[PDB]
């Protein structure tokens, strides 16, 4: 009823549901929460990455309607690929699960009205 931005933002956060949903549980599971580099022993990974991200950051800002406009929401969300992307050797598995999970991103961004 407010236009083609509040459309927008109501796109994303149902592309964020779908993200978090059972349905890509097999490869979206490791960007839930922000990673625990305490937990899983990385004692280099806050060096290497400057800005984490995860999808529940995404849909606290999300929700809090922090992000601007669609752009802004992509942005966070392609940090959290980009950070696995940069931070794992290129041919380990997360690699792989993010670019999973980056591809159902992608196409339903592409497809926004
Ligand atoms: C932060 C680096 C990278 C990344 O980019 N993200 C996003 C990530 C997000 N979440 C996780 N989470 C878990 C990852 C592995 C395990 C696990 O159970 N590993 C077993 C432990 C015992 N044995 C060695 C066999 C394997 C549990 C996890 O959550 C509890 N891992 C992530 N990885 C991986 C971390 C090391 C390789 C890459």
């Amino acid at each position: 009823s407010m236009g083609k931005l509040s459309e927008h933002l109501r796109y994303c956060d149902s592309i964020l549901r779908e993200m978090l949903s059972k349905k890509h549980a097999a490869y979206a599971w490791p960007f839930y929460k922000p990673v625990d580099a305490e937990a899983l022993e990385l004692h280099d990974y806050h060096d290497i990455i400057k800005h984490p991200m995860d999808l529940s950051t995404v849909k606290r800002k999300m929700d809090g309607r922090e992000y601007p406009d669609a752009q802004g929401f992509a942005a966070d969300v392609r940090l959290m690929f980009s950070n696995c992307y940069k931070y794992n050797p290129p041919d380990h598995e997360v690699v792989a699960m993010a670019r999973k999970l980056q591809d159902v991103f992608e196409m339903r961004f592409a497809k926004m009205p």
